[PDB]
């Protein structure tokens, strides 16, 4: 192959200093001042940059490469999680679209905008399975389901990379965080992960394998222990599974300071030993801590590592740079040398219409009493709450190069929608938290949350007056983006107390109460489900979020979002997830018993189940029909249902197919998602939906990690959520 | 062996109907009316009885055996968890004594009283490791620590069984629940258990192995899945581990309906298949569901099981009956019918003095502002709260044949202590819950909780009046015993809301506030720790609990209890446990950082850590001294410290020794308990404490379950709790 000969030929000319230099991944900042970094690039001591994100800045780095002996080009990476400049909903919101094409569009546009600024790589997609709502990084994933997350994992990779990694509108996908990062004990970030191999193989690993199989060029290794072994030192995970079993041929990248952290994990007593563990486990590239550059020469000289460990890692970095086209033209994403200067943040370089259309699809209607929604554009509308005018929160956590001043707030979305037809009245009502320590945490690094100097009582008095002067209240409440963020684990899943006090006070006005929720995690909403007139889940909906939200509230878009993560009744029920085991003593709702698996001091089950979301119309399903009672090995089974819009407005819903294996060599879940179809229907319109199932859909990992479909009964469920299904049985032969 | 020959010789004369009859374990109930059961005993269709617990009732069962062809004697079993008639503190409270001799005494007296009533066996000790306070069965274990629970597991078995299982003051120990029952996901009873084999072998399995190694005659198999396989169907657990690797020679007993529940777990489509899975996994004896008696003949006839499966199970039952002496004399625990009559419940048959002395040892002083405790016997003492006059709650869950009317309430204990020297003023103050649905749940089977018909406001008004004219308030608050019980999982770890409203109202009177907590699980006590003057944790202290509690409150006993389970600040922090891993990013208490493993919305770490407990005196430790800096393989290390009573009152504390292995092939806990010494000291008295460490204390299970000690540094910590330690290092060679 031309590639392996080109790289072998280059590596033949390289010193070990230069080979080791290729493994170093750094960003400009206090740890690495710009001038020292420029010198290191010229010395061949830098392989890649992260957090340098504009054409002039990236050109200036790539210009330093020209001064190096071998002129090996840099690659430039960034956290393009859910948009680059045009910010789409957070991934948890994108997942709620239940539309691979909507997700692909957000990823395609992200890659286009990032590559347009000179970037070659995103640290995305994040594909960690999340069953614990306390974890601040649940916003970054696709929810609790292995099938949906695996599917969207593949979609994100393919959308980012396109048909050619050398294309100037493509970037390389570095799938993260390999592995199991979202199972952190207590939902505390960075915390211990401990799980059985059958659960690991069946539920948590498939999304990373889906990204590898979609051709992801890079894998970012996680910060957590797996069964006592940090992923960064886990040769089983990075060599035996990722390379030998899965056949991954690309680049492994450490997370930030992950190699040095092997000391705190207690796998290493010093930096030299930590360095040896990471490179021999199969970590190619060393983020920020510089341990590889410091210790690899001494390890090699001493015979503590092999030349083959350095060569493997170096070949992987050069092979990434080759696939990205950077050996053909290191300026392929940076334009021509006499291109005129331009404003990186020009309105003309955004994709607002795409962001607005994508953002509409993820909004989930959780409650709508007496058809209060959609609203009429008339009278007086009170817009109340600390998130109503927040540009910083609507773009969410991991907002990349998104500019808060360019974002549309919920307030501005309503003003754009009503024009002169209605009067909008604003009141802040409350600070995002009443706890000064939480406000100081959120404002610790930068001013992220505006702290109103009024007393809580004064802000409430203004909100009650505003509400009393309106026909209805749109309360814009929930989390600031810093509350659903790396290292922001919550012990309380409710709306913050300052905002719940505001909601209780607004009920005293007797005005219809619409809640617009902004949040990066499932919330506990028992009070709200009892007391609010309508509830719209908007996650953090991005740059055009306010416009998409007004589109739903005024009925231009019929809410079509469905949850991809169960909403617990309280943090005391964590974890709750739809695909749980039956136990030997399941709750019997027809014959309730004390001696069943349940809590006695709270209603059982999630407040809102996986796949739940309402519409402004009604939908019906015909009885489920299977193509046969028996399925021969290697044949496919057809499951058929007719969906009807039995209401008065056009709208979409999601037909969900679930499977149960009720008798197996392992206890298998009560249901597992195995298919879905999002369908848009006119009033009175019907569509026949056909699902195809084969052996592949019936397999599970048994006690001995055999991936097998066992003969016997399977139950097929079809429904518009995980809770309201009809089922039919067949036998596998 | 005479034993093997006796059993072989009996089994030679037995039909398969009789062999199968030996496996049937039943109790009188709706499922098995007394007379049907008596007829079955006469027909040789019953192997053993549970929940028949008096000499006349057991004599009548054993009398029926005479009518059967082979006259094989029954054994009789019961849940003697923490006392038979004289009720000791719940196991969680017994553990807090940190005194193996106090635990052995409670077990010895339990076996004495149980055997005196005719019982041969207890379904005890319960030795499940518990890290999740939501689980209702936490009360039945010894807390979160593998070393302490394993130690006490051994102590309970040896105290029950004595030097001879045929002794009429001995019973057989059936250690439960094998295995991992207390790691239930969500702390929901009966729920999924999923963990790595290294965590399983290092932390959760050793207590069951400790009971096997102490010579436990029986093992009760748990109701939960382990990594997807119900324990009842788990051939790896019951045959490979328990029989071949651990060398257990005794009897395996299913939990209640566990065999039939294999259908609900989804391992079996029918009773016949469930029966086959349980007997071939290695379950000898079938509790209540009668599947063995129904299906084993058909399974054998059809060649679905071997004769060897029936013979193995039958030999194990006959071998237990042999060891219990029942073939020598089936009436050895039952005296003779012409014996002088006695009342089963006679005061003369109780052990009140032992119960009072044992109960003093487990009480944990959690707070004592400005030396409010101990109280003087003078003035006016308001005794307020729904647990003040509760006889049913002081004896706790699994109270066996304990008679509530024989128990000493906290109120009666204070009356007994003060005589005419002080005036006691009572007010109920609140019901145990303000939620009528929780009260109805607690009163579902029997009247367990007295519901005052007065409004919450009327009871508060009376309590405030009582408080107003007293010198101080002893608030007796917490859980009823039915809240910390099999199948009573909580989503809230606080004192119930009706009682917290009462505490806030009492705090507002400005009167000194002493909290006497009754509870079967760790509670979240943030408000109480901030606001109460003194807090005494009494668990459920048993038959003499009120007397032991008054002994501590008036200073006759200097509180010496220490926690064996971490108290979380809230249910949102679950799990918290002292022997956690460091992570790559631990909270730094000298330099707190956002990007650490923590919550942002609540103070971090437990409110009260493992090993915490105050005294009415103060104690000092001299610097820790190790016998050498290096330890040779097979040598023992000595760790020496001097403990002093530096205060004015005699009292006991517990010197705790912890070990850390800071560099290993797995990430190892920050600390692990490896020794302790409870020491009683006069004011100004000193004692030299010497701990011995060898290789056995330094070993751990690596990723491949190699059990060895790796050469390198170990850190030794000594202190009066897990949080406040001094450390010294040595090197293993
Ligand atoms: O920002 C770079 C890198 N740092 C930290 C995060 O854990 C990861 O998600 C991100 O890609
Ligand atoms: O009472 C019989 C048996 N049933 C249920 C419990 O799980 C166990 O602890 C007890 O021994
Ligand atoms: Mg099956
Ligand atoms: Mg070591």
């Amino acid at each position: 192959t031309d590639k392996e000969r080109f790289i072998a030929s280059l590596m033949a000319r390289m010193s070990n200093a230069e080979k080791i230099g290729q493994l170093r991944l750094v960003s400009v900042g206090a740890d690495h001042p710009k001038e020292a970094l420029m010198a290191d690039i010229r010395a061949g001591k830098v392989g890649a940059i992260f957090n340098t994100v504009t054409r002039p800045d990236i050109r200036a780095m790539q210009d330093q490469v020209r001064h190096s002996r071998l002129k090996i080009p840099l690659f430039h990476a960034y956290d393009v999680a859910h948009g680059h400049r045009t910010i789409f909903p957070i991934s948890l919101g994108l997942a709620a679209s239940w539309d691979p094409e909507v997700v692909a569009r957000s990823a395609r546009i992200s890659a286009l905008e990032a590559s347009a600024d000179g970037l070659d790589m995103s640290f995305s997609p994040m594909v960690d399975i999340t069953r614990d709502a306390r974890w601040g990084r649940v916003s970054e994933g696709f929810g609790e389901d292995t099938y949906l997350t695996s599917l969207l994992s593949g979609v994100m990779v393919r959308a980012y990379q396109g048909s050619n990694l050398a294309a100037p509108d493509s970037i390389m996908a570095a799938v993260k965080h390999f592995a199991l990062y979202g199972a952190a004990e207590g939902g505390r970030d960075y915390n211990t992960v401990d799980m059985s191999l059958p659960r690991m193989f069946q539920d948590y690993l498939p999304p990373y394998k889906a990204a590898v199989d979609a051709g992801a060029g890079a894998v970012m290794v996680s910060l957590n222990t797996i069964n006592g072994v940090p992923a960064t030192a886990n040769r089983w995970l990075l060599t035996d599974l990722l390379r030998q079993q899965w056949g991954f041929k690309g680049l492994t990248i450490s997370d930030h300071g992950a190699v040095k952290e092997l000391i705190k994990h207690g796998l290493a007593g010093n930096e030299r030993d930590a360095t040896r563990l990471a490179i021999q486990a199969g970590v190619d590239m060393n983020m920020n801590d510089d341990l590889y550059s410091t210790w690899l020469p001494k390890l090699l000289a001493a015979g503590e590592i092999d030349q083959a460990d350095i060569d493997r890692a170096c070949r992987d970095v050069l092979a990434a740079k080759y696939d990205l086209g950077l050996f053909a033209d290191p300026y392929r994403r940076l334009g021509k040398p006499d291109d005129p200067p331009f404003d990186t943040n020009a309105e003309s370089r955004l994709h607002r219409q795409a962001a607005r259309e994508v953002a509409r699809e993820g909004l989930v209607l959780l409650k709508n009493r007496d058809g209060l929604l959609p609203l009429k554009k008339q009278g007086r509308i009170a817009v109340i709450g600390p998130l109503a005018k927040s540009q910083r929160d609507v773009i969410g956590s991991w907002s990349a190069a998104g500019v808060p001043r360019q974002a549309v707030t919920v307030y501005q979305g309503l003003a754009n929608a009503v024009g002169e037809r209605a009067t909008l009245l604003y009141a802040k009502g409350a600070n995002v938290s009443g706890d000064q320590a939480i406000l100081d945490y959120l404002n610790s690094y930068n001013p992220e949350v505006e702290v109103d100097p009024r007393s809580a009582e004064a802000m409430l008095e203004e909100a009650l007056r505003t509400a009393r002067d309106a026909d209805l209240v749109v309360a814009v409440v929930g989390e600031s983006q810093g509350m659903a963020h790396e290292a922001s684990s919550r012990t309380d899943l409710r709306i913050p107390a300052s905002q719940r006090r505001l909601l209780k006070a607004l009920k005293a006005t007797g005005k219809p109460l619409v809640l617009v929720l902004m949040n990066g995690r499932p919330l506990s909403l028992g009070w709200e489900q009892e007391n609010a007139d309508a509830i719209l889940e908007t996650w953090f909906s991005g740059t055009e979020g306010g416009n998409a939200i007004a589109d739903v509230l005024f009925g231009e878009h019929n809410p079509s979002g469905k949850l991809t993560m169960s909403f617990p009744r309280s943090v005391g029920q964590v974890p709750v997830y739809y695909n749980h085991l039956n136990t030997g003593r399941p709750m019997d709702h027809d014959n309730p018993g004390k001696y069943t698996s349940r809590y006695f001091d709270e209603a059982n089950g999630p407040l809102y189940p996986f796949g739940y979301g309402l519409s402004y119309t009604e939908f019906s399903l015909s009885p489920l029909r299977l193509s046969s009672e028996r399925l021969a090995r290697g044949a496919t089974l057809e499951a058929r249902v007719t969906l009807s819009n039995s209401g008065k407005r056009a709208g979409a819903t999601v037909v969900q197919l679930y499977l149960q294996d009720p008798v197996a060599s392992l206890s298998r879940p009560v249901k597992e998602l195995r298919g879905f179809r999002k369908v848009m229907l006119e009033p009175g319109e019907s569509r026949e939906i056909v699902f195809r199932l084969g052996e592949a859909d019936l397999k599970f990992y048994d006690s001995q990690l055999r991936h097998t479909a066992e003969p016997g009964e399977f139950k097929v469920f079809v429904g518009l959520d995980s809770a309201q299904t009809e089922s039919r049985s067949f036998t596998l032969l």
